[PDB]
């Protein structure tokens, strides 16, 4: 791949009419205004000069006060002198420098650079590319030697400009055009235009960890400020979407101003929310996501149709066919017969993604290793200056602020402001600007800052098309239920990409139209909100908490007013702490005194309780109602009473309308007799029924977001600053008490004092762990159990009407079906709606470890007997009753019989799409099939049935997806896409069943999917199948994941199915094999089949380096010796085997009794081994003085009974090698704990008898314990009904 080109400058370089030039800015057009502009990189400008288009000078001016939003910063002398443009230049490139050196920063700069605006608008001629026009083209004037300046013009895609009046708010807007008296934007359909930045790199936003989840390092909160690069970023984004023509301007989230309570702000873009990313792009609801998406599509289509029938461009220097190819490469337009340009759906779908949810804030900041905020309403601080970017000590271009030389890298301690205080400076308080509210009690006013107050989504910000009629035919598209790309994909995607050269920009001069700048929208105001309250508020209690600055004695008082009054009096809700911080002098138990502050305060601020009726809330903490004054009436001294009464929503300030109106039932419009549109509508029917859930869901859970979550998100960071307000409060008393004190140990003391604060903060620390979680769950628990019901019950009256209306069309066509097809109908259908769709609470490169697990999307586990996902994506598992358990890799498995009932479903989380838009993925799974009997093979051989299926359950057929099969000895994966097409490998397994894949013992499977090449079957981690995948279209599979025996014909067939996962990727070699070792312990030994190995269970023994050889025992009280195990043959049926359940029987008993009461069998644990002989149990051990072939190799004697002889039979069952291999090593010791080595075997003579393996113990193996074959390795074999000899 060819770097990204980043262009050097100083300011004061001499104009070049290359990389610098004399601008005419668009909104200059015509007027001969030219300001000196750079030319960062291709097809983007900088100009240094503050963004005045449109404003008036005072608007540069701090106002009194601001309208709406978060804090501001003016200062009109930003960015005026010379020094001052080139220090902005230099950061920009280095900024620039920042982004293009990690590799989701030079895919973005890629995409926007190539993504040239359309040569052309809706209100061209459409025939003809057109240059002429400052959405698309700025002039400039260049200078000769000689002395001749001529006018011409330029193309691009961005000039970025320095701020507008306010530097810390960033802003970035297509170029308008006037048609009709009406304001126009060309990069809102489909065209794209330049786009145009104002931005400032010093000035930077700062936000907190408050709510925000624990680490293994750190349990304490902090503020952070953010990294320009990644402001930067977050504007190219929106620049990436204007040059796609995608700019959003439709849908907005509108905050309610009902209530004084509530947030002022402009209202929020639907694209916002999509450039940020993560949770909140769900406030946006999917039918939205899908009106957008086919206003997109519909702008495509025109401008395919533009593109084909252009006929020549206004500047006839510019090559048409040459542009024609950079935009057929833009669009993802394909070629016709008579090579016209076509939208491609498939094609469409991937583009549109990438570009509306590829990049985010969120997903560019962990590339990056840069913190972002985790929510899009989370807490904004006031902006910091960053005084120095342009030191590499501060600030460099390969790591930001988190610099891993300073020790910055870990925990984005860089941007950390208790860490790194020398990066920022608070900004000067005479240009800060607040909408601030007073409020006043009935003469004591109090300003809170909007920041404080909480946002509360309007009504009108959310769609109602859900509920409108929806009409069925057999034209009826299916509508994507996803509306998501990861950045992963996109970088892929870019290394998959080779270079485009583009164009010259070279134009003729624009002439045409008007310089008609938008008019600046002044956040100005010359008043401050003003209320006043009869009782004390949330704002009352909380500033009644807040200690004075001036060292005093501080009390604390019960008493809100009080403390209002009293300035050295704090309210507080501890009135244990309150007893004890109020103690006066304590004279020599001054030290005891602290601990006990301590103490009191970790017993009260870790307070936590359960209320039975809000049963999936683990953590209520009781303090939280008088500490913010939220109480019932009737309740007064009892807010766990109350919560009981209430349920959480008393938590809520604003208490949504959650009930719904009724959704209009699905009807069909379809007059065809044809059997084959019959069954089509009916399954266009059954998915729209399903679509419909599916949107409610996604309605409800939007509202939820911008209505109820910001309020829990609040009382988190209000019960933050309360526990912050109580540790300040203690803190300053100790401090005082401790100065003032006087006693022979005050120096001693110092260290404790200091540490039981710091102990102070940690258990403040540990409250807020609780706190987070009450208000999580709380959260969580009023979308679930009260929104989500009231979805629920107007979805089961939904299915009901829409199941009439669908059973009435088949029965109207009842004569073109068929009494056949008719009864199939009618059953599938009474399944279909006697099942509602289950609601998801989803959760949505360190090394080889990590990256297996977040890229996991499914893992099914069990535990407490029950199956779940543990992913944390919050799948629905469902067992079904003859779904039955046995013993597994770890803990149980999963255990399938040819039964209806014997069945596991998995219903996929809502927002989970691992295999759509030809996303890679991997599916892997532990597998345990019995070994088939001949007869079976025989009977069933050809009998292909499926054992897991994500393939789509349409009325009449099985559509789109993947399934696992068997068909004999063979395993099957199959990819179906929607046009009905298939790829499949088929692994034949090995003929020699004691060695085959397919035969009684747990295997570990992994396919992984590669799109763009084939699918590769791996079998303990080894390549055992292949096949090119390559020309497979799309998979659109079912929401159900479905494991159960499927056409299977064999009653007595059955599959055990371990560890069950899912992928988001195709892995790699290396990945499958960490993923299989990462099943494999030591710890539990194993048996032959792979099950945990147990005592007192009768096993036969099988050297893994003779595996066709039995033990044998010579006669009781002598040795045992290996000869040939009988052994069977089919070569009809191309099956061998050496028969099982031949030879000795041992059993393993522990060597003492112990403190364990299961029958596991532990590696390293002592054991006796007996032979089960003539119903009789026989120690295996060495007699004293025993025969040892050359004095080394202990011969093992079975029952050895002399009288006076001592027999050394205790042994070690242990696992010192082969972790891959299901064996098992023995350690023999003498009575004085010597090794006597592990136990194998020594060829050799005895006596007359022929020259055998004879069992031995011996400590030469201690010296070959890496040896790929040695015979100290023993199979542990017991009879299993998986396996019969034929
Ligand atoms: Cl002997
Ligand atoms: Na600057
Ligand atoms: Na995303
Ligand atoms: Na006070």
């Amino acid at each position: 791949h060819m770097p990204i080109t980043i262009n050097n400058f100083r300011y004061s370089d001499p104009v070049n009419n290359d990389t610098i030039i004399m601008m005419e800015p668009p909104y200059c057009k015509g007027l001969d205004i030219y300001y000196k502009a750079f030319k960062i990189t291709d097809r983007i400008w900088i100009v240094p000069e503050r963004y005045e288009f449109g404003t008036k000078p005072e608007d540069f001016n701090p106002p009194s006060s601001l309208i709406e939003g978060a804090s501001e910063y003016y200062d009109p002398n930003y960015l005026r002198t010379d020094s001052d443009k080139d220090r902005f230049l230099q950061t920009m490139v280095k900024l620039f420098n920042r982004i293009k050196n990690n590799v989701a920063g030079e895919a973005l700069l890629d995409k926007i650079i190539n993504a040239i605006p359309y040569l052309g608008n809706s209100y061209s001629l459409l025939d003809k590319f057109d240059t002429n026009s400052n959405s698309v083209s700025f002039n400039l004037l260049e200078q000769d030697p000689s002395g001749a300046t001529t006018k011409s013009a330029m193309l691009t895609n961005l000039i970025i400009f320095g701020p507008g009046p306010v530097l810390n708010k960033n802003e970035v807007r297509g170029i308008v055009l006037r048609v009709d008296n009406k304001n126009y934007f060309p990069c809102r359909d489909g065209f794209g235009s330049i786009m145009q930045m104002a931005f400032c790199p010093e000035y930077v936003p700062t936000f907190d960890n408050v709510i925000e989840n624990i680490t293994s390092l750190t349990i304490g909160k902090s503020k952070y400020f953010q990294d320009p690069a990644l402001l930067l970023m977050a504007q190219l984004i929106a620049v990436l979407h204007g040059l796609y023509g995608m700019q959003v301007s439709s849908h907005e989230i509108i905050p309610s101003k009902q209530e004084i309570y509530m947030q002022h702000t402009y209202p929020i873009s639907a694209e916002e929310l999509f450039t940020f990313g993560g949770q909140d792009a769900n406030l946006i609801s999917i039918d939205i996501k899908n009106d957008l998406y086919e206003k997109t599509l519909n702008d495509y289509k025109a401008i395919a149709n533009k593109l084909s029938q252009v006929t020549s461009c206004n500047d006839p220097n510019i090559d048409i066919d040459s542009y024609k190819q950079i935009y057929q490469q833009k669009y993802q337009f394909d070629k016709d017969s008579n090579g016209q340009y076509i939208v491609n759906e498939d094609k469409f779908q991937i583009l549109y993604n990438s570009i509306m949810y590829g990049f985010t804030e969120i997903e560019l900041g962990k590339k990056f290793n840069i913190k972002t905020r985790l929510s899009f309403f989370s807490m904004n601080h006031d902006p910091v200056k960053i005084p120095n970017l342009l030191d590499d000590t501060i600030y460099n271009d390969t790591e930001g602020f988190n610099i891993e030389s300073k020790d910055l890298k870990s925990e984005y301690k860089g941007q950390n402001m208790r860490v790194n205080t020398n990066a920022f400076r608070n900004v000067d308080g005479s240009g800060l600007v607040s909408k601030l509210i007073g409020l006043c009690k009935k003469e004591l006013c109090i300003k809170i800052k909007n920041e404080d107050l909480t946002f509360i989504a309007e009504k009108n910000s959310f769609s109602e098309e859900p509920f409108q009629d929806e009409i069925v035919s057999y034209n009826t598209k299916n509508k994507p239920l996803n509306f998501n790309y990861s950045l992963d994909k996109i970088i892929v995607d870019y290394n998959l990409q080779s270079k485009i050269t583009l164009p010259n920009d070279r134009t003729t001069p624009v002439t045409k139209g008007i310089p008609y700048a938008p008019e600046y929208k002044s956040n100005a105001a010359s008043t401050i909100e003003i209320h006043n309250i009869d009782d004390n508020t949330i704002y009352q209690y909380l500033y009644a908490q807040k200690s004075p600055t001036t060292l005093q004695r501080i009390t604390m008082t019960n008493s809100v007013d009080d403390a209002l009054i009293n300035s050295t009096k704090i309210y507080s809700y501890f009135p244990s702490v309150i007893s004890k911080v109020n103690q006066g002098a304590q004279g020599i138990l001054f030290l005891q005194w602290v601990r006990d502050i301590i103490d009191d305060f970790t017993n009260e601020s870790s307070q936590k309780t359960t209320i039975d009726k809000i049963s999936d809330v683990s953590t209520i903490v009781p303090y939280i109602g008088p500490a913010l004054n939220i109480v019932k009436q009737g309740y007064e001294g009892n807010f766990i009473g109350a919560l009981e009464t209430t349920g959480v929503v008393l938590l809520l300030e604003y208490i949504p309308e959650i009930t719904l109106p009724v959704i209009a039932a699905l009807s069909i419009a379809e007059s065809s007799t044809q059997k084959e549109k019959i069954i089509k509508t009916i399954d266009n029917f059954l998915e729209k029924r399903y679509e419909k859930w599916i949107e409610v869901y996604k309605l409800v859970k939007a509202k939820w977001l911008g209505t109820v979550n910001t309020q829990f998100q609040k009382r988190s960071y209000q019960m933050y600053r309360s526990l912050e307000y109580q540790v300040d409060a203690i803190k300053k008393i100790i401090d005082y008490e401790y100065k003032i004190y006087s006693g022979p140990d005050k120096e001693q003391i110092a260290d404790e004092i200091n540490n039981l604060k710091n102990k102070l903060e940690e258990k403040a620390n540990k409250a807020m762990i609780n706190i987070n979680i009450f208000m999580r769950e709380s959260s969580r628990s009023f979308l679930v159990n009260q929104m989500i019901n009231e979805a629920k019950k107007q979805l089961l009256e939904f299915d009901t009407q829409s199941k009439n209306i669908l059973m009435q069309y088949i029965k109207a066509n009842s004569k073109f079906i068929g009494i056949t097809e008719l009864k199939k109908l009618e059953s599938k259908i009474n399944k279909v709606f006697s099942t509602p769709i289950p609601f998801s609470y989803s959760k949505n490169e360190e090394d080889i470890d990590v990256i297996l697990k977040k890229s996991t999307i499914l893992n099914l586990d069990i535990n407490n007997d029950i199956i779940s996902d543990i992913s944390g994506f919050n799948s629905s598992v469902i067992t079904y009753p003859d779904a039955q358990l046995v013993p597994g890799i770890n803990g149980k498995a999963i255990h399938l019989v040819n039964n209806e009932s014997s069945e596991v479903i998995v219903h996929k989380a809502m927002d989970i799409e691992y295999n759509d838009m030809f996303n890679n993925f991997t599916v892997s799974f532990w597998l345990r099939v019995p070994k088939v009997s001949a007869s079976h093979l025989e009977q069933y051989g050809t009998n292909e049935y499926s054992i897991i299926s994500s393939m789509k359950k349409h009325s009449l057929s099985i559509g789109s997806g993947w399934s696992v099969s068997l068909k004999g000895n063979n395993l099957i994966w199959t990819l179906k896409d929607s046009a009905g097409e298939v790829r499949q490998i088929t692994f034949r397994d090995l003929p020699d069943k004691f060695n085959a894949y397919l035969a009684n013992k747990w295997v570990f499977i992994t396919i992984t999917n590669d799109r763009l090449s084939s699918a590769n079957l791996y079998i303990n981690g080894v390549l055992m199948g292949s096949a090119e995948i390559t020309g497979l279209g799309a998979i659109r599979e079912d929401n159900n994941i479905t494991l159960k025996l499927d056409r299977c014909n064999n009653n007595n067939q059955y599959v055990s199915i371990d560890k069950f996962r899912i992928f988001c990727k195709a892995l790699n070699p290396k990945e499958i094999e960490k993923l299989y070792t990462s099943y494999l312990s030591i710890t539990f030994l194993r048996d032959f089949w792979g099950n945990p190995l147990r005592y007192d269970t009768e096993y036969y023994l099988i050297p893994v380096a003779s595996s066709s050889k039995d033990v044998q025992l010579k006669n009781i009280t002598d040795y045992m010796y290996l000869t040939n195990a009988p052994s069977y043959t089919n070569g009809k049926l191309n099956i061998y085997y050496r028969r099982l359940y031949n030879g000795l029987k041992f059993i393993i008993k522990r060597y003492t009794p112990n403190n364990e009461i299961d029958s596991f069998v532990k590696s390293g644990d002592f054991i006796k081994l007996y032979v089960s002989y003539n119903n009789n149990e026989h120690i295996v051990g060495y007699p004293k003085d025993g025969n040892a072939f050359n004095n080394l190799d202990r011969i093992l004697r079975v029952g050895y009974n002399a009288p006076g002889i001592p027999l050394y039979k205790k042994m070690e069952a242990v696992k010192l090698r082969d972790l891959k291999t299901y064996s098992v090593q023995l350690k023999l010791y003498d009575d004085k704990n010597a090794s006597l080595g592990l136990v194998g075997t020594h060829n050799g003579q005895i006596g007359n008898d022929p020259n055998r393996d004879i069992l031995i113990a011996s400590n030469w193996y201690f010296n070959h314990l890496k040896d790929k074959i040695l015979g100290c390795d023993w199979y542990f074999v017991p009879t299993d009904e998986g396996w019969t000899n034929d």
